[PDB]
């Protein structure tokens, strides 16, 4: 996790900044979802922890944390401290928790964000106590349990040693408990009610061996699938990610993309038939072609897999990458184009004209998930708000 | 390319600074293998343009540029504007050249910081043209030709109309053409001599057919492969990139590993056999285990391919890494391993102890080259500045 902006620092989001490539945030379709939850969980429903990890998922937790303001979300998640820096400079003033264990040189300089830590050892929990102690403070934890079997963040109170730990844990001064939680490693409904029905076990007892009251503990477990799938797995609050950015189960369509990826075309050359294509030559030119020039490659995050079947945007059509992937350039046939020229914008990721690219087509290639994708997207190219660029706005 | 840091702005390269994970920058390294590169080309060589590209290939410029000022070096490579200004900032006074074709935007914008830029049509030159003439100012320009067959920011002069159209660009008002250069598809010797056979030929014609004066032209090809193995390649100027970095060719052990790349035991939890790990449970414990946490995952820059092989040094040992990558967590078997605890260091690439993380192993659980991971390992996580002096004595 990367160093973010400092507050000062409004350079992200601006639309004239020249851009090799960019991604494009709808504000509008984020703020939709945030809504559409609302109103699928009720008012009597359970609280809404947003889950920003990774820059809020690459589309920048710096340019929607005002919108998670301004709906009165009570929870926001998220992993380093730098996102927590910015969820507070950005005005946030709920609850700020880490979704993962964290090393003790992070706990202690995220102690300014008064956030809350994520504890499923002994040892860590130990640490963390020592360290509020130092700082003479207190800091809030939630309890990892490994009952649905995740083995990632959560203590195994399978493990008769470890039940002994997770109870000890609750008695170090320093470290106040209020949370339990787990999370699902299967997206499908019987594993998790099974995993369900093992934290109503794990977390009772919990609650009960460790004499801690229920109106002092968050009980949280459901992340997007179970949120949608398994309402039985609400309890006090809800840690929706992908569904907010419209990448959770796709036949919920009331949930939008709220990304779409760009660029613009440098030059379009002309190579004669026969001629080869980028690094080791592996692609041949059947004919003359005009071949348009796009100034991003790997390092940009784009087409990583660098001989992967690939089409871009183009006057919204859609045209194929030819040649290796490069460092910083990407090569595409426009041959059955006319007109193409430098500044043309291009869709990488999302729709022009009647055409789109969609996370099904990217993901067509084994091995590929757009959640990698544009977190890395996110974090090497810069962003820009959509609805600034009102070039095809009609409100006079 | 993302934004950089602003001039004011020096978080990057601080140690003490919390970090989930890190790239180690040793400058040691970086000045030797510039030194080296001298040596070997010799008083009367080729000048040297270092290519800086994608933040120094995940170095961070900002870091590096400064030991290519003291060194005196000429010429600085980048591709995007954010590496042309900070190159300016810290300090690089020498012809700074974009090594790939640029947006119209881009062009427009990086007039400040003096730089010059690479043209391959005639439409992309009279753009540029116009931008020059609109501002009231010049751009100098190196004429990119395809004679070694990249096919991707060189005009073919195999093709008649080309031919006319590089006579044009060259007269094109606004504009100066101060170099000529080609680039090598493939590491091959033959292949590059043949290329560079043609780009005599080439550049020849275009000197003649131009009219132009040799004394302002800077003729270069050569990458970090052409300029370590074929010298016939040197021609006024070559373009290293890798080389700098202790990138190239494995058996030139005088360019030494510039970069590695660590973490940090966030925790380390105890779960029983028959458990599985991470999501879609695709690896099984066989065994009871104790897993270390490390708080990087895939948004980070790491494997997010499964791996069977895929492996970390922590305690100067070999530790597998135990099911699928998460965003921002990976889980490693430590159960080999004594004391193992929070804040101890990991290797992810480099040497710890008599152990080693090596490039070949990366590259093949990946299935790309390594650039291809650790320009996004530099640009999703902090730079910490090493310094191996030396390299140097002193004795006062
Ligand atoms: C990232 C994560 C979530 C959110 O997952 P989604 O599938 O994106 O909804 C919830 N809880 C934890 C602990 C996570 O790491
Ligand atoms: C990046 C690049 C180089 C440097 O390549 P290395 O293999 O890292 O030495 C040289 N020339 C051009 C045009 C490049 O784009
Ligand atoms: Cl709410
Ligand atoms: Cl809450
Ligand atoms: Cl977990
Ligand atoms: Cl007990
Ligand atoms: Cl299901
Ligand atoms: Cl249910
Ligand atoms: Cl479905
Ligand atoms: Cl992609
Ligand atoms: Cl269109
Ligand atoms: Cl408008
Ligand atoms: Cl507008
Ligand atoms: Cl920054
Ligand atoms: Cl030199
Ligand atoms: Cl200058
Ligand atoms: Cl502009
Ligand atoms: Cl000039
Ligand atoms: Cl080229
Ligand atoms: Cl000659
Ligand atoms: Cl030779
Ligand atoms: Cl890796
Ligand atoms: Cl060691
Ligand atoms: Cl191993
Ligand atoms: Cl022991
Ligand atoms: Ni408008």
């Amino acid at each position: 996790a990367p160093y973010l902006p400092l507050a000062s620092d409004h350079r992200n989001g601006e639309v004239q900044t020249a851009s090799n490539a960019w991604l494009e945030v709808d504000l509008g379709a984020f703020e939709h979802n945030i809504q559409t939850l609302k109103d699928r969980l009720g008012d009597k429903g359970p609280k809404i922890c947003a889950i920003m990890k990774a820059d809020a998922y690459g589309h920048g937790i710096d340019l929607l944390v005002p919108s998670v303001v301004k709906a009165g979300i009570p929870c926001i998640g998220i992993a380093s401290n730098e996102e927590a820096r910015v969820a507070r400079e950005k005005g946030f003033t709920g609850r700020l928790m880490r979704v993962r264990a964290a090393t003790p040189a992070e706990v202690e300089q995220a102690l300014p964000y008064k956030m809350e830590e994520l504890i499923g050892s002994l040892v860590s929990a130990q640490g963390i106590a020592d360290i509020a102690q130092r700082h003479h403070t207190n800091i809030p934890v939630h309890i990892a349990l490994n009952s649905a079997g995740m083995s990632r963040n959560g203590i195994d109170l399978r493990l008769a040693d470890s039940k002994e730990d997770a109870l000890a844990m609750l008695k170090l001064k320093g470290i106040t408990p209020v949370g339990i939680m787990t999370h699902f490693p299967v997206e499908e409904k019987e594993d998790v009610k099974m995993g369900l029905a093992q934290f109503k076990l794990d977390s009772q007892w919990l609650l009960e061996a460790g004499k801690l009251d229920r109106s002092k503990i968050t009980i949280h477990a459901a992340n997007s699938f179970a949120t949608l799938e398994v309402p039985d797995a609400y309890f006090d609050m809800v840690r929706p990610g992908g569904l907010l950015y419209g990448d959770s189960i796709p036949s919920y369509t009331e949930y939008k993309r709220v990304m779409a990826f760009k660029t613009q075309v440098a030059s379009v050359n002309h190579y004669p038939a026969g001629n080869t294509v980028g690094y080791d030559r592996t692609f041949t030119l059947k004919r003359d072609s005009w071949l348009a020039n796009l100034p991003l490659g790997y390092s940009d995050g784009y087409r990583r897999a660098l001989s992967n079947k690939a089409y871009v945007l183009i006057q919204g059509q859609k045209v194929p990458v030819v040649g290796k992937t490069s460092m910083n350039t990407i090569m595409v046939d426009v041959t059955d184009l006319k007109g193409v020229k430098p500044g043309d914008e291009v869709v990488l990721f999302g729709r022009q004209g009647e055409a789109e690219v969609k996370q099904a087509d990217l993901e067509e290639y084994n091995g590929a998930l757009l959640a990698d994708m544009y977190t890395i997207w996110g974090y090497t190219n810069p962003k820009k708000i959509k609805r600034s660029s009102g070039h095809h706005h009609h409100h006079h």
